[PDB]
C-alpha cells in the first residue's frame, strides 16, 4: 500500500507514543527500500535501537510488524545474552547433520523460515559471542543465510532491528545538559566506535535514539491502553471512566526511570483489570453499566450512577 508508506509516521504512532525521530529515521529507511533506492540483495532496513529500557523499542518492532506484515506474531525475538557462550551458533542455525537437535532446526533460521516477511529483534547485540555477530553480519551483506540443513533462509523482507544498552547513560546526560538529538545522535556513535568496528555500524540504515518519557507521553501510553481495554467492555456494553487521578495513580506505578514503562502492564492488570472482574462477577458492575473509576485510600474504586 502506497499511503501505508507515504503516512507511515502516523500509522506507527497510532500505538507508539513520542520517539519521533526514532520513528521518522525508521520511516525513512523503508520508504527508499521500498522506493527501489537500496540494494534489493540486503533487508528491507537495518537499525541500531539505544535509550534507556521501556521507552517504545519493542512496541515499535511490534507496530512496524503490524503495519507492514499485518501482525505483531510477524516479530521475532532474539535474546544475545543467551547466545554468548559459543556453542550458540548451532541454537541459531541448527545443529550439525548426525548431532541432537539437527532434526529441529534454528531458533532464527525456522522462525524466518515460515516468516521470510518478519521484524527481528536482537537484543543487546554487544553480549553476543563474536561468531554470533559473524551470522549477522552475514545476513547485514548476504541478505540470506545457510541453516545446518542446507537450505537457503531469505532475509530480503525483513527489517532488522538490533538494540543496546550501550551508550544509554551518555544520551541521559545528553538530555540533562540540553544538547539537540542531532549531537547526541554524533556523539553515541563515538562510544558504539570503541565496541563495534565502523566496517559493521556503516552497513546500518539509522543509529536511532530513543528519550525517557515525560509525564504527558506517559499519560498517552495509559489512554492507549485504556482504549484496548474500552473496546473489550463494549462487547458486555459497559462503558468505562476514569478520573485525572485513577490515570496518574495508574501512570505513577507504571513507570519507573529504570525498567521504563514495562511494569504498566501488569500495574494496569493488578490495580485495574483484577479489581473490575471481581465486580462483574459479584453482580455489582453488569451489562449496560457505565462505570466511573477514582482513586480511594486502599487503590482504585469502581461505582456505577
Ligand atoms: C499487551 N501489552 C501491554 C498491555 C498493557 C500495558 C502495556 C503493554 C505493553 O506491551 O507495554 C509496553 C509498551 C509500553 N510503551 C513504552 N514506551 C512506549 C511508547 N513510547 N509508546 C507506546 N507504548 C510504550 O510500555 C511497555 C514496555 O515498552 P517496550 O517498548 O516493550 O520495552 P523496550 O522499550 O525496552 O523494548
Amino acid at each position: 500500500e502506497r499511503e501505508k508508506l507515504l503516512r507511515l509516521e502516523e500509522e506507527l504512532h497510532k500505538r507508539v507514543v513520542g520517539q519521533d525521530e526514532a520513528i521518522r529515521a525508521v520511516a525513512d529507511a523503508i520508504r527508499r527500500a521500498r522506493a527501489g533506492l537500496k540494494d534489493p540483495n540486503r533487508p528491507i532496513g537495518s537499525f541500531l535501537f539505544l535509550g534507556p529500557t521501556g521507552v517504545g523499542q519493542t512496541e515499535l518492532a511490534k507496530t512496524l510488524a503490524a503495519t507492514l506484515f499485518d501482525t505483531e506474531e510477524a516479530m521475532i525475538r532474539i535474546d544475545m545474552t543467551e547466545y554468548m557462550e559459543k556453542h550458540a551458533v548451532s541454537r541459531l542455525i541448527g545443529a550439525p547433520p548426525g548431532y541432537v537437535g539437527y532434526e529441529e532446526g534454528g531458533q532464527l533460521t525456522e522462525a524466518v523460515r515460515r516468516r521470510p516477511y518478519s521484524v527481528i529483534l536482537f537484543d543487546e547485540i554487544e553480549k553476543a559471542h563474536p561468531d554470533v555477530f559473524n551470522i549477522l553480519l552475514q545476513i547485514l551483506d548476504d541478505g540470506r543465510l545457510t541453516d545446518s540443513h542446507g537450505r537457503t533462509v531469505d532475509f530480503r523482507n525483513t527489517v532488522i532491528i538490533l538494540t543496546s544498552n550501550l551508550g544509554s547513560p551518555l544520551i541521559l546526560e545528553g538530555l540533562q545538559k540540553g544538547w539537540p538529538y542531532e549531537r547526541i545522535r554524533d556523539e553515541v556513535f563515538k562510544v558504539l566506535q570503541q565496541h563495534f568496528r565502523p566496517e559493521f555500524l556503516n552497513r546500518l540504515d539509522e543509529i536511532v535514539v530513543f528519550r525517557p518519557l515525560t509525564k504527558e507521553q506517559i499519560r498517552q501510553i495509559v489512554e492507549i491502553q485504556l482504549s484496548y481495554l474500552r473496546a473489550r467492555l463494549a462487547e458486555k456494553r459497559i462503558s468505562l471512566e476514569l478520573t485525572e487521578a485513577a490515570k496518574d495513580f495508574l501512570a505513577e506505578r507504571g513507570y519507573d526511570p529504570v525498567f521504563g514503562a514495562r511494569p504498566l502492564r501488569r500495574v494496569i492488570q493488578r490495580e485495574l483489570e483484577t479489581p473490575l472482574a471481581q465486580k462483574i462477577l459479584a453482580g455489582e458492575v453488569k451489562e449496560g453499566d457505565r462505570v466511573q473509576v477514582d482513586v480511594g485510600p486502599a487503590g482504585l474504586v469502581f461505582a456505577v450512577p
